[PDB]
Parts: C-alpha cells; sequence; structure tokens
C-alpha cells in the first residue's frame, strides 16, 4: 500500500531534511508520499518532528505537491 514519509530520527525545527532523517511506511493517516523524498531532501521544517511522525505537508517550509 501507500507509503508516506516517516522520520527516522527527531528533526529539530528549522533543520534542512537530509536523506538519513527519512524513511518511508505504510501509515495512517496518509502523509507526504515516500516518492518525494528526494524533492525534500534540503527543505526546512518548521517544527520540531519527533521520531516516528509522519511528515505532513504543513510541517516542511515551502512544499506544495
Amino acid at each position: 500500500n501507500q507509503a508516506s514519509v516517516v522520520a527516522n530520527q527527531l528533526i529539530p525545527i528549522n533543520t534542512a531534511l537530509t536523506l538519513v532523517m527519512m524513511r518511508s511506511e505504510v501509515v495512517t493517516p496518509v502523509g507526504i508520499p515516500a516518492e518525494d523524498i528526494p524533492r525534500l531532501v534540503s527543505m526546512q521544517v518548521n517544527r520540531a518532528v519527533p521520531l516516528g511522525t509522519t511528515l505532513m505537508p504543513d510541517m516542511v517550509k515551502g512544499y506544495a505537491a
């Protein structure tokens, strides 16, 4: 089924995303699609994102699908 991006470590506020930060899992509710990982790289989050949190569109500065 449909995988989303999930935080693979705590991602602090205002921190640019790296590939080691993002895993993919089938979770609900559904978040940013796992195929968008590659383009989230270097975008910043606007809040701290705890380990295992699904990344949602409103958490990433500048994201529009």
